[PDB]
DNA sequence: ATCTGTACATGTACAGAT
DNA sequence: ATCTGTACATGTACAGAT
DNA sequence: ATCTGTACATGTACAGAT
DNA sequence: ATCTGTACATGTACAGAT
């Protein structure tokens, strides 16, 4: 009862679907045409909508799109960035940008930015850069606020970087027929744009599945039925919902939790998936004992530290190097103190 | 175990695969370049392999192969023939590499498949390799068929296919119901493949006899056999094994055996057979209903099905519904319930007929 | 110089053979 | 159990054509 | 090459049936 | 309370026309 509840509050209306997306696409259709139809260096991006909007995890408002601008570019060669798994260098139309991510998002930042400044029927600006960010963020003012990222991707129809090798382990769950197939649709490489002060970081692409993460949340099931007309339903999204409101719901406390972000929980329950492949371990009914094990799986993997990377094995996303361990054990004490306590926090 | 047994017998040899294989490639790689060469009215005619043999569900020898050289004819067309949901008329709108088989609009499938036979017929006169020579026509078959004595004897039926890239004849708005056991999604999906037309070359004195075409989805069923679960992992690697290829090829093996000493049974076929079991497969979606422990009691429910179909004269068409093959204009009930009977000997028995 | 239809290159599920 | 040969999807190099 | 058109899956919303 | 059925909405893939 109570955690229905909380996810018909998180329910997005049909009413602020229409006019939050029917603003975002005449902007992101506008900044589409200025890359292509003027002979610009990202003459044929193309368009590919990711995160959890097109993905149907989207909680409480429609107040948040992610979109993707891929453009391909033909047998380019990578390189390993300090057997780090996620990150890479990009070596041999580009001419003017080793392939530079700063120059390259700089200049993608400028032709969008100019576009912005030509919107006259929408309230849109662009958000200032950010360490670490990928995109270009747009923030609209509807009646309400909308934020828009646009993320500048390389496009590679090769086979998978090594690191992937031991990725993406869905064999006993969506099966290896699936997972030849998903590893045969091209990869993606964004930006690190870190502003850490170290290394090579001005030249450093990420690794980006977001096309994967998008098949993967459409079509989760061992059953080629669930959640379909004439399947069952499961509750895995609901329980994603409910892991994504809870940390949001600590975030905005808790300054102290700044380090931690959605996917975080979405890789956690990625994991999860694989350990419970099964439809039925998922029933609609068992929403309160799902939530709980994934709350546990949750604090298993800050308890150890241990959050690997979906599709980069190596990749530990919970490494003291990234996170803290006074951070892991700050988020474990009001994650236990919620859990035990039969979730305060939802009730606001 | 006696199953067990039959289906060890039924197995193909991967020595008899790779010699049967190799000189099949040869052939058929040779007959598509020259479909590409010159001034041919089918150049751009396209491979798809196609039946048992390619959904591994071919039983005792590899002896058989059947290839699609399908052709992507745009503009659009299609007259029902007479309401009968599988026969067409192909039209064209404009006045073209087909110019010489159409007969103001309509595209002649004999015609067409004349042609189609003598480029054969040309390019295996002067194959020098391997003994293969083309089979006389027979009524009713979209097919130029290769014998070929590769030592052994092996057939090869190339099918002249048009491809169309259109969403599907109405007549099938209502079939392939896999909604419950292979989803909405994978229906959609393979309604948005394409739809094969083939000739339907019976000289049977009827009208537009020379210009009637019989829709194909050789290429459906082939997805279908090879996934064929309601789980994804269904047969994988990391997945359970079930009884559904198996139970079909049970099915085949009685069906040829039968075929074999009885002329009464000319008129059955083995997509007969494999019709009927796509209805059970979404009569039974679940893998669990297909235990390999349970391939007995699934033979015993597939064949009480299959003697229904034959005793009530109704075998639906999988993907056009209102396609009876068993209606008494296709087969006469003399036929019907001469193989019933046979059936019905060889359940109650312990099936002699597999240890022939 | 550039382009491209054809054929090779690469990877793996399926299923038989050990 | 592991090993292996065929089929098939997709990427890519290239001799020959523009 | 760009763009529209078509079909349908995934949603929300709600009324009536269990 | 849950389930089924219809209406209303957006996203998405691709054929065909420009
Ligand atoms: N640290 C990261 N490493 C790799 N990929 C990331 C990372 N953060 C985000 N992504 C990718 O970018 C996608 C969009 O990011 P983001 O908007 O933050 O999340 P989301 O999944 O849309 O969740 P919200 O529901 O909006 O919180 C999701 C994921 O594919
Ligand atoms: N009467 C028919 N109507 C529609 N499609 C047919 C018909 N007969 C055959 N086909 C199609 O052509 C394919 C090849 O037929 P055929 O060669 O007789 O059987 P098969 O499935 O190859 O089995 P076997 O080779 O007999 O083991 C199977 C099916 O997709
Ligand atoms: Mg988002
Ligand atoms: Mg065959
Ligand atoms: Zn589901
Ligand atoms: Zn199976």
């Amino acid at each position: 009862d109570k955690l229905k509840k909380v996810l018909d509050k998180l329910r997005l209306k049909r009413k602020d679907i229409s006019e939050a997306a029917e603003t975002v696409n005449k902007v992101v259709e506008r900044l589409l045409r200025r890359m292509q139809k003027r002979e610009s260096e990202f003459k044929g991006v193309e368009q590919l909508n990711t995160g959890s909007y097109y993905e149907h995890v989207k909680i409480s408002a429609p107040n948040e799109f992610d979109v993707m601008f891929k453009l391909e570019v033909p047998r380019i060669e990578l390189q390993e960035y300090y057997e780090t798994g996620a990150f890479y260098l990009v070596k041999f139309p580009l001419s003017h940008f080793v392939l530079s991510a700063t120059k390259m998002l700089s200049k993608f930042r400028k032709i969008i930015k100019e576009e912005v400044k030509e919107i006259k029927d929408i309230d849109v600006s662009v958000e200032k850069e950010k360490p670490g960010s990928p995109a270009v963020t747009l923030l609209i003012r509807n009646p309400e606020e909308i934020s828009v990222d646009i993320i500048l991707a390389l496009e590679s129809k090769g086979s998978w970087p090594i690191s992937t090798k031991e990725g993406l382990p869905i064999q006993g769950w969506l099966g290896t027929k699936v997972r030849t197939n998903l590893r045969r649709e091209p990869f993606y490489l964004v930006p690190k744009n870190a502003k850490d002060g170290n290394s090579f970081q001005g030249e450093t692409w990420r690794l980006s599945f977001s096309h994967t993460e998008k098949y993967i949340l459409n079509n989760h099931g061992i059953e080629k039925t669930c959640c379909e007309s004439s399947g069952a339903k499961c509750c895995r999204k609901e329980c994603l919902k409910l892991m994504k409101y809870l940390l949001e719901q600590l975030k905005k406390e808790f300054q102290e939790l700044d380090a931690f972000c959605s996917y975080h929980v979405k890789t956690a329950i990625f994991h999860m998936w694989t350990q419970d492949p099964q439809d039925s371990q998922w029933d609609p009914r068992n929403l309160s004992s799902c939530f709980d094990k994934l709350l546990a799986f949750f604090l298993e993997c800050l308890r150890t530290e241990k959050l690997d990377h979906y599709f980069i094995p190596k990749f530990n996303l919970f490494s003291q190097e990234l996170i803290d361990r006074k951070s892991k054990e700050f988020l474990s004490k009001k994650i236990e103190y919620e859990r035990n306590n039969g979730f305060p926090i939802f009730d606001k």
